[PDB]
């Protein structure tokens, strides 16, 4: 029997970012791939792309302090291990380390090191996702820090904390994949693109707005599954009986229904909508699953 | 039917912080109160304590940045709200806000900003939880930043990274609960304080090493639950058959057992072993449920 976890909007964590999800909210996506490699799991339990299941994890980065880049102050060389401690492994399958960031920016957050001993010390950082060098899938970070206070050879962790905005080229692009493998390798295993296949028909995001560091920024933030769905499908390994499970968002004040969704087989969902907008409901709604249907069913309006 | 999710150590999530489990641990714990704040849930889902559900909460605080103390070089009064937005209600029926810290030392962070506008910005914080001006209750909480760049009557978050040592009496106590209403006042509504009271048991904790910023730390933290359990009892609200839920940590890789564990009904495990130490297990082991017991079942130790 397939079930879906009872949690309101408030309870979600996204599943792109280590942050509450903050509304649910729906986009024509004009121009636009939807590609994100983070937040991806089919609902019989599936991770793809870069998925894990911890909840505080994506975005994270560990490794050795290999050394200072040579002519550069104060840009400093991460030799990642993946983020449980395991060995980086670019044969496998996947577009890059699980967790690995999923879009192009400035990633603000901070670099923290425990040793020699357990001397300990930590500072401000940014990890440049969009720069050539970025190559997580073989184990190649940078980070900057304004500090020199760090240790080489000795373990570091990257926590992330939001986006810096200078107001370039480099700005927090959430819809552009990196080059895990660096500026001179092609992605390769990336979860493919999803978007609304029925006329009518948008994807609903659970949006977040992370924080910002620095500049004019919203910080959003779209996932398709909260985290507790990719988890909770990771559990069941329920079989989907057909390519769609129909949803109710229900609100239990009331005890009736605000809306359907179709849950794709693959991991997103859509609803009946039309437009850039959130989707703003009574604070105790919730999904409940409804029964198997099609791809071809229809769906009242929001 | 009482279950609970197959997860890895490596996949589990610190209750008391939010960052991933690292080992499990099991101590006497002579003349410590054991009696943490988060992470506190009955196996039938009852949340305790500062207890909430999502795991990338804890340790976190919002609110108004009223004011810089007067007197005081960069120190910042923040007027909380809670994480979700409500004001902040001393007559809870908790200790203090949902996530608050259960310890007290130097909480080292980043506070950052929205507005006005979309503008931001961020910069690293401490909170000493241990201060006398330390009042979460009432909403009243105070962190010290390097830098001056904080907008007064703009949204704050801030989000924890880890701890500071100085070296003195406001170092890193993860098991001095802090004065959650201030300096002037007892705290109410407390989780009560946990102990094995079956000779030759001790408490089997989830112990992360946190990141420390600053001086010699370990960084321990040990919580009684993984975040995912309390989430799990939470959502099945499963009736407690007995007293004590019997699990066994079993080996997908060899298909055998390592050892027993009681995970008595108000939330905590304890096992048959005697001393300080790490419990390594096969990397791949987790808890599995096996029957409803009572707190006299003996156990063949670690
Ligand atoms: C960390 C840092 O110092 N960054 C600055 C940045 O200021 C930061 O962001 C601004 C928006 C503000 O929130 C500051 O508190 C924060 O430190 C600078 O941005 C300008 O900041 C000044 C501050 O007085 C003005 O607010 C100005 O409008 C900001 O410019 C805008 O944001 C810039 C990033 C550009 O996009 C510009 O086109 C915008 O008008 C910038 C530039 O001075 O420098 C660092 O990045
Ligand atoms: C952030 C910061 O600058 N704090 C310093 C602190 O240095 C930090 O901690 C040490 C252990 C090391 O990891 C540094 O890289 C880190 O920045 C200072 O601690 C002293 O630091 C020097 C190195 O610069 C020596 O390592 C020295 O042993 C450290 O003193 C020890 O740790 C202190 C916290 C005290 O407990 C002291 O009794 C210890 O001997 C301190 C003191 O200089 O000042 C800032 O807090």
């Amino acid at each position: 029997a397939f079930t879906i976890p009872v949690l309101k909007i408030s309870e979600m964590t996204n599943s792109r970012f280590p942050v509450p999800v903050d509304q649910m909210y729906t986009s024509r996506s004009e121009g636009i791939v939807v590609q994100p490699q983070n937040g991806r799991a089919t609902i019989d339990g599936e991770l793809l792309g870069t998925t894990l299941v911890s909840p505080v994890s994506v975005c994270n980065f560990k490794g050795n302090l290999q050394a200072e880049v040579p002519g550069q102050h104060q840009l400093y060389q991460l030799q990642l291990t993946n983020l449980d401690g395991s060995p980086i492994d670019p044969t496998d399958d996947t577009p890059g380390p699980l967790g690995c960031p999923d879009f192009t920016g400035l990633l603000y957050g901070v670099a923290s090191q425990r040793g020699p001993g357990d001397a300990t010390r930590a500072h401000e950082a940014r990890i440049d996702t969009g720069s050539d060098t970025f190559a997580p899938k073989i184990g190649q970070v940078r980070f900057y820090s304004t500090s020199s206070d760090f240790e080489t050879n000795q373990p570091t962790h990257f926590t992330p904390i939001g986006i810096y905005i200078e107001g370039n080229s480099s700005d927090f692009n959430q819809w552009q994949l990196p080059r895990y493998g660096g500026h001179l390798a092609n992605n390769n295993h990336l979860a493919p693109a999803v978007s609304p296949l029925f006329p009518g028909e948008q994807i609903l995001f659970f949006r977040s707005f992370i924080p910002g560091a620095s500049g004019h920024t919203n910080g959003e933030m779209d996932c398709l599954l909260p985290q507790e769905f990719v988890q909770h499908f990771y559990q069941e390994a329920a079989t989907a009986r057909s390519e769609v499970a129909l949803l109710r968002f229900v609100n239990p004040d009331t005890g009736r229904a605000l809306f359907e969704s179709k849950l794709h087989k693959q991991g997103f969902m859509t609803i009946a909508s039309s437009g850039d907008h959130p989707i703003i409901m009574p604070t105790n709604g919730y999904f409940r699953f409804e029964a198997w249907v099609n791809q071809f069913y229809s769906l009242a309006p929001v």
